[PDB]
């Protein structure tokens, strides 16, 4: 019992995807402490209209003003589960809504979306059903762990430059000014919690959001949010083509799911400076590959994701927070399933299970 991932199997009409609604939010602070409020939310603040063009030094402060998170801490769903626990009696959708939902991180859904096109990076998703609700929690594969531990210095600095770009583009207050003189602390995060539905699969998920744009067309979340990215400056049509085919797919999937309608890219030169900014509206990203023989197709992404959710729901029959069905996938193969109990794979903590049980 496995699930094939070839795009041709999923090339039908675009499935139903509910306009996402923000149910709430939470923040993680510089010490990675949870707070049930928007204190981590920053505000889109691009270069002044009359000033010079961007020249953001993304290397500035690396590494002496860099406070990296501890990647050996496995948080799994814990922060989202705290939000759910604290809001379980205030969820919309009527009685039993949560029991019919699938609960996960936005990025887990992103990896499902891009699976039909992914050629390098496999994944593992642990699944447990508990009080009807299906929970999906990513497991770091042994190969991803090894590449994390052997991360080249170049790639470590590139992760910093991404975070640093937000420091140049966002302010602590609406209409305020950025202040890049501080530290880059990757514990800090603002997370939007969303309701959606894909096909007949209700979803509750959360995703980190870079900033709110007081100038957005719509002021209500998630339509007012902006996702920030960096990418190498491109100079040839072939370079742009490769960017549309590979990078844009991931940018699209990540922001389509939570309803974030704009991705703003800082293009960086080889010396590490952002010299150019470009806005990519999420619902226009596919236009760049719509007539491309080697392009991606959002219908394939969403139809595979729906097929996986159906596959996971029908595979995880037993309601048991200590039981895990592990869905494993590597490029060139189907999604396969193995069954595990308790540690290490079981991921729903007793502080969640016990409260929900009572
Ligand atoms: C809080 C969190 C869980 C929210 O999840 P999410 O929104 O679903 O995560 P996404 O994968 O979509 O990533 C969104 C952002 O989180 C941040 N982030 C994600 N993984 C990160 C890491 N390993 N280190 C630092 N920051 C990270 C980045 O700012 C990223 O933005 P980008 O896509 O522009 O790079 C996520 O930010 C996070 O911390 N993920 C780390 C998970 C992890 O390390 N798992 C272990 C391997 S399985």
């Amino acid at each position: 019992p496995s699930l094939r991932t070839q795009p041709s199997l999923y090339s039908g009409p675009f499935p139903f995807y509910r306009r996402p609604s923000e149910l709430g939010c939470f923040s993680l602070d510089a010490q990675r402490q949870y707070h049930g409020d928007a204190r981590a939310l920053r505000y889109y603040s691009p270069p002044p209209i009359n000033g010079p063009g961007p020249d953001f030094d993304l290397r500035d402060g690396y590494p002496d003003r860099y406070q990296p998170r501890d990647e050996e801490v496995q948080e799994r769903l814990d922060h989202l589960l705290r939000w759910v626990l604290e809001h379980r009696n205030q969820l919309e959708g009527g009685p039993g809504w949560l029991a019919g939902a699938t609960v996960t991180w936005r990025g887990h859904l992103t990896k499902l979306l891009t699976t039909p096109y992914e050629r390098q990076e496999g994944w593992q998703l642990a699944a447990s059903r508990f009080q009807g609700t299906l929970y999906l929690s990513e497991v770091e594969t042994p190969a991803a762990r090894a590449q994390r531990l052997a991360r080249p210095p170049l790639l470590r600095e590139l992760m910093y430059m991404g975070y640093k770009f937000s420091q140049y583009m966002c302010a602590d207050k609406p209409g305020g000014s950025p202040d890049p003189s501080g530290e880059v602390n990757t514990n800090v995060a603002y997370c939007s919690v969303l309701r959606s539905r894909l096909g007949n699969h209700p979803l509750l998920f959360s995703g980190q959001v870079d900033c709110l744009n007081p100038q957005a067309p719509c002021t209500q979340p998630p339509s007012c949010y902006v996702q920030l990215k960096t990418s190498k400056e491109m100079h040839s049509p072939g370079q742009w083509r490769s960017f549309y085919r590979h990078k844009l797919l991931k940018w699209w999937a990540q922001s389509f799911l939570p309803g974030v309608p704009h991705v703003v890219a800082g293009f960086r030169n080889p010396e590490g400076f952002v010299c150019s900014l470009k806005t990519f509206p999420t619902m226009e990203m596919f236009e760049n590959v719509r007539n491309d023989r080697e392009g991606w197709n959002p219908s394939v992404c969403m139809n595979f994701c729906a097929a996986f959710l159906s596959f996971a729901q029908s595979t995880v029959v037993q309601d048991d927070p200590r039981l895990v069905h592990l869905f494993s996938w590597e490029p060139g193969g189907p999604v396969t399933v193995s069954v595990h109990r308790d540690a290490p794979y079981a991921f729903l903590p007793s502080w969640y299970v016990e409260t929900m049980t009572q």
